[PDB]
């Protein structure tokens, strides 16, 4: 909408900038403390700053918008000695192109999102149990013994019933079908029995690949030829496998697991052969359903038989597999215990295939540069449970990011607002650009100021949301991070977190950047000071800060006293940049006389809570 980054680069870099179209901020250290806040207000697009900052705390500079430029590794500010967010690589300096230059920032700037992200997916880890509009990467996190993790994920090309195929979708290159392979089933499984694993090649590539995993699973697997593996997580049986007594000598029973079955049996003058290991493979998995929880078996098609059976869940298409690799994968879900409840995905079941459409998913899917985005679907398809965020009622707690304010969700804002009531932690797009690889649409930042901050909810924008979890989480939330402030600060994200005891202006709640701006245009566009202050806040509906905190800070603390106050910042570990009940309740009123209808409530519900606090 408006909010920007102060761009600052180090010394070395700064002639380049000054041939820019962008704002120039000239530091100059000193430069006091609100020299800073009414300089950085003047800014309404991004800006660059160069000159000497040691003065002041990360922070204080992260509060400003501050994105670290430079060639050098880190810069010495005064908290700590952080590591620069965009290093400029020297050839490319350097060369002194201002073009390549700033390209060069927006390409980094745009790896920067996952770190803000990260950040809050990573607390909410730590507070919640429940996901919803959930995805591969918060599957990737996840502890799936423990998280449940929901959504609604695109399905992918399928056969059943039912069939439907296409339509087809752009894709890319990915791991080969082998690994591929293992890379989608394995998820929530404990123990795995794998059966025709081979030379083991696959099983150690997914070892060096994805090695996490690989070594929270135990493998039975079963070959002839597999050779001597001295991984303790891996025990190798060389026997060759015709029932299920062959595997059911290697299970504990007498305690719980996930077991996941994988078949890819594979012999040496039709091949009616190649059809009875397959069918085999499911007739074994099948009359062991109540051990697993699910099965993986190899399914070639055949060219003989026009239509035929098979027992199955879901028939899909093969990541990273050859163009003419005429070969799906069968997915059975079975009974048998799992941490991941799949009671979505149908009881395996007797199947009759038309091959010319299996022929078709084939022809349409494979290729040995397509598989990226298949492979992805796969994951999320198989292991998240599909359930919708806004319909969805919950014993436990719950986290709700990065979906709620997606396309899907348009005009279903009162449903939004009650989830952001009782979220541990959610977040809602308030960003008024133009704005892209997002869609999204933006919540009224009034609106959900006004709606969304209780007495458990701190309602933040992404930055001071940020802020906070450094200054109360410092171990959740490093100081030293790399994100982008700008970017933060296009969403409101909410948290169910207690008002700071004293309730201290620390900047994660105050900062309020280019308000005199943001005032001066509300009054030459449509016109009507700690009243007018806080009237500016709302009309311009530029910022997101919590309400009921900032009230409870004005009143019930500042003040107090230039003494007994600071003090309690010390002490809190609070920092800051700027340095009476009926001002307010005046504020609220002018407030909804230019709007009833686009609201209020409530309004009405903070008016009558000023008129009794
Ligand atoms: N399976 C299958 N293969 C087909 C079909 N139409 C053409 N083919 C070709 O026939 C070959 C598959 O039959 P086979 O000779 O038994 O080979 P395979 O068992 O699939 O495996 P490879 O030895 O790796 O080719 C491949 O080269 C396919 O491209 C079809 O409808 N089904
Ligand atoms: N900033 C940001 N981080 C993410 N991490 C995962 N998804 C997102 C997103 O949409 N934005
Ligand atoms: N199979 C698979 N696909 C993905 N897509 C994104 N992350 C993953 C992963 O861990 N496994």
């Amino acid at each position: 909408p408006e909010p920007h980054a102060v761009l600052y680069v180090t010394n070395e870099l700064s002639h380049i900038v000054k041939d820019g179209f962008l704002p120039i901020w000239k530091l100059t250290g000193d430069e006091s403390l609100n020299d800073l806040w009414l300089e950085n207000g003047k800014y309404a697009t991004d800006v660059y700053a160069y000159g000497d900052v040691s003065k002041w705390t990360i922070r204080q500079l992260r509060g400003h918008g501050f994105i670290f430029i430079s060639t050098h590794k880190n810069v010495q500010l005064a908290d700590i000695i952080k590591t620069v967010d965009v290093r400029i690589p020297r050839e490319v300096a350097r060369s002194h192109d201002m073009k390549a230059f700033e390209n060069e920032i927006g390409r980094r700037r745009i790896r920067m999102r996952k770190g803000f992200g990260d950040a809050l997916r990573n607390y909410a880890f730590k507070m919640a149990i429940e996901f919803h509009g959930s995805e591969a990467e918060t599957l990737n996190d996840a502890n799936p013994r423990l998280h449940k993790i929901y959504g609604m994920p695109e399905i992918p090309p399928l056969y059943m019933e039912y069939a439907e195929i296409g339509t087809r979708f752009d894709d890319e290159p990915t791991d080969e079908k082998l690994v591929s392979m293992l890379d989608y089933i394995v998820y929530s499984a404990e123990e795995v029995h794998y059966i025709g694993c081979g030379d083991l090649r696959t099983l150690m590539q997914f070892k060096k690949r994805s090695p996490g995993r690989f070594r929270r699973v135990l493998w039975h697997v079963y070959d002839p030829i597999a050779p001597e593996c001295s991984d303790p997580n891996v025990i190798v049986h060389n026997i060759m496998v015709d029932s299920k007594k062959d595997i059911l000598k290697h299970m504990n029973f007498l305690k719980r697991v996930e077991r996941l079955f994988i078949w890819d049996v594979s012999s040496d003058e039709w091949e009616t052969t190649r059809f009875a290991e397959d069918r085999l493979g499911e007739e074994i998995a099948y009359e062991m359903g109540g051990a697993f929880s699910s099965a993986l078996i190899k399914h070639r098609i055949p060219n003989s038989k026009d239509e035929y059976h098979c027992i199955s869940t879901y028939l899909f298409p093969q990541p990273g597999a050859d163009a003419d690799m005429y070969e799906l994968r069968n997915f059975m879900r079975l009974r048998g215990y799992s941490h991941v409840d799949r009671h979505m995905h149908p009881d395996a079941s007797v199947t009759k295939v038309v091959s010319r459409d299996v022929r078709k998913m084939v022809e349409l899917y494979h290729g040995r540069d397509r598989g990226r985005f298949l492979k992805k679907r796969l994951f999320e398809h198989l292991h998240i449970v599909r359930k919708n965020g806004l319909l969805h009622e919950s014993d436990e707690p719950r986290a709700d990011l990065f979906y709620l304010t997606n396309r899907c969700n348009m005009g279903l804002e009162p449903s939004i607002y009650e989830v952001m009531k009782k979220s541990v932690i959610a977040t809602a797009w308030v960003g008024r650009a133009p704005l892209y690889d997002y869609d999204d649409f933006a919540l009224p930042r009034s609106t959900v100021m006004l709606n969304g901050s209780y007495r458990d909810i701190r309602i933040l924008d992404g930055n001071g949301a940020i802020l906070f979890l450094m200054w109360r989480y410092p171990d959740i939330v490093k100081k030293d991070l790399t994100y982008d402030p700008a970017w933060a600060m296009n969403f409101a994200v909410s948290l169910k977190e207690p008002i700071p005891d004293p309730p201290v202006p620390d900047i994660s709640l105050c900062r309020f950047i280019g308000l005199r701006v943001e005032s001066s245009v509300l009054r030459v566009r449509n016109p009507t000071d700690l009243s007018g202050h806080l009237y500016v806040t709302l009309m311009s509906g530029a910022y997101v800060t919590d309400l009921f905190w900032w009230f409870k800070m004005i009143l019930d603390w500042s003040a107090q006293n230039r003494e007994q106050k600071l003090r309690d910042l010390k002490r809190s570990a609070a920092e800051v940049i700027e340095w009476v009940r009926n001002d307010l309740i005046a504020a609220l009123r002018e407030y909804k006389r230019k709007m009833g209808m686009r609201e209020g409530a409530s309004i009405d519900s903070w008016l009558e809570l000023l008129r009794h606090l």
